[PDB]
This record gives C-alpha cells, sequence and structure tokens, in this order.
C-alpha cells in the first residue's frame, strides 16, 4: 500500500505528481509521479508517504 504524493526533480515542480513508492524501509527511496521517476535518500526533494500502517513526511534540507 505504498501510496505517496511526491515532489522531486531540480525545479519548482518538475516531477511532482500522485505516484507510487518503492523501498520505504529497505534502503533508499525511489518514487515516480508523472513527469518521471526520481531516486533519492532521506535527504533530497520533498516527499510525503502513506502506508497501510501509518503516515510520515520526509523533507530534505
Amino acid at each position: 500500500g505504498l501510496m505517496v504524493e511526491v515532489v522531486e526533480s531540480p525545479n519548482h515542480s518538475e516531477v511532482g505528481i500522485k505516484g507510487e513508492v518503492v523501498d520505504e524501509t529497505q534502503n533508499t527511496l525511489k518514487i515516480m509521479t508523472e513527469k518521471g521517476l526520481k531516486v533519492v535518500a532521506k535527504r533530497g526533494r520533498t516527499f510525503r508517504v502513506w502506508y497501510k500502517g501509518k503516515i510520515m513526511r520526509i523533507k530534505g534540507d
């Protein structure tokens, strides 16, 4: 149930869309919205994730 809303990519809103997430607690975090898919670490771009357990928000810098 890795449903996430993600805003990433060097731009005010390059790839930000309703997207899916992979690797929530595995290692790194990769999310794809619409303009494309970007891969970053705990620190990078702004993403909000929703799982079948709880909801958390992670923002870089």
